[PDB]
DNA sequence: GGTTGGATGGTAG
DNA sequence: AACGCTACCATCCAACC
């Protein structure tokens, strides 16, 4: 099979860029105010710009406005971004019918059917960026290769604005080379667990006993290295179903009284409410972090659906259990609904 | 021993 | 050191077939 993978460059940034041309060769940072302080939050992404200075995604809004004062700081504006996102993935849609749209700018292609070589998946490749520059003046990145995760691990490898076909003897070299931490879904932690068993590489997984790697990082990662170091991995591409639907919010201070946390979490009720939009859960979960940033959740599912006045009543339910089960004061608040009919 | 549900862990967007 | 918000799959544990 062949897979085709697109990532759009600093999307939300770019997005801001396409709408205010004015920002193009500057720094600009798009942020997430918590409204806590005047500034207080986290950066989305930046420009390329603002990224040649350390200014990247996750960071705080403070430590970024340290290295770059003078850079242009804009609010997320998440549904601007979500609506120009699912316009580029209707243009995708048009040149293959298996399509798995994994985030807010990155889908799979299979166009194992469309195509009869790396050559011509490489010119597929080419015709898909002109057409998003054509139509949304967005600049992308493909990957392409025999699966999805040498397709991802192929757009990481040509990012801004590139192309990449990791053919079979690349694939061949990269379980050989490739730092095994630069694997799509090994984090820090995995990575680290992996440095202390002596894994640098994919190869490495094959010359550790199964029973000492899955006791070190779990079943499911390690049979999932292993099978992309046997050359076997091959996960269909297929439609992505949500599974939950919620909403957290930081309160304008930390807090345990119990009337004055309700507001916040009711109305990350109602909002998630909407947003359900004739689905019904039958699970929730509300979901408190604390103020050393720890995640407390408390959670609860029905034999049926959830109405929203059941969801309001239980909600406080929860609340309560956590801080029964738990001193630290709530920095954020909020709810998940899960379990749809 | 497998599935479910609840609490937490790890991950990536 | 600071510090947002969305949502995926996985693991551990105990209840229950
Ligand atoms: N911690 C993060 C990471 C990403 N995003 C959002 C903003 C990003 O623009 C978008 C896509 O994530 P990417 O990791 O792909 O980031 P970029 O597209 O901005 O950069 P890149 O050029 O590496 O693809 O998701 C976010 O809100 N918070
Ligand atoms: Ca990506
Ligand atoms: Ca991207
Ligand atoms: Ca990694
Ligand atoms: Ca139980």
């Amino acid at each position: 099979g062949i897979v085709l993978f697109v990532d759009f460059d600093y999307f939300y940034a770019q997005v801001e860029e396409v709408l205010n041309p004015s920002l193009k060769g500057k720094p600009v940072v798009v942020c997430v105010f918590s409204g806590r302080f005047e500034d207080s939050g986290a950066v989305a992404t930046a420009n390329y710009e603002a990224r040649k200075f350390g200014v990247k995604a996750g960071i705080p809004i403070v430590e970024a406005k340290k290295i770059l004062p003078n850079a242009v700081y804009l609010p997320m504006r998440k549904e601007v971004y979500q609506q120009v996102s699912s316009r580029i993935m209707n243009l995708l849609r048009e040149y293959s019918e298996k399509i798995e749209i994994a985030s807010i700018d990155e889908a799979y292609l299979d166009i194992s059917d469309k195509v009869r070589d790396y050559r011509e998946a490489y010119n597929l490749g080419l015709e898909i960026k002109n057409k998003i520059l054509e139509k949304e003046k967005i600049t992308v990145t493909v990957g392409i290769s025999k699966n999805k995760v040498f397709a991802k691990i192929a757009a990481d490898m040509a990012k801004p604005n590139g192309i990449k076909v990791i053919d079979d003897e690349e694939v061949k070299r990269l379980i050989r080379e490739l730092d095994i931490a630069d694997v799509p879904g090994i984090g820090n932690i995995t990575a680290e667990k992996l440095k202390k068993l002596g894994i640098n590489k994919l190869v490495d997984t094959l010359s550790i006993e199964f029973d000492k790697l899955k006791g070190m990082i779990g079943e499911a990662k390690a049979k999932y290295l292993i099978s992309l170091a046997r050359d076997e991995y091959n996960e269909p591409i297929r439609t992505r179903v949500r599974k939950s639907i919620g909403r957290i919010v930081t309160m304008k201070r930390n807090s345990r009284n119990l009337e004055e946390i309700k507001p916040y979490l009711f109305r990350a009720i109602e909002e998630s409410y909407y947003k359900l939009d004739k689905r019904i859960p039958k699970a929730i979960h509300v979901v408190a972090v604390t103020e050393d940033l720890d995640i407390v959740s408390r959670g609860r599912t029905f034999p049926h659906g959830i109405s929203k006045e059941t969801a309001y009543s239980e909600s406080v339910k929860l609340l309560q259990k956590i801080l029964e089960e738990d001193e630290r004061k709530i920095r954020r608040i909020g709810v998940r609904f899960s379990k749809f009919i």
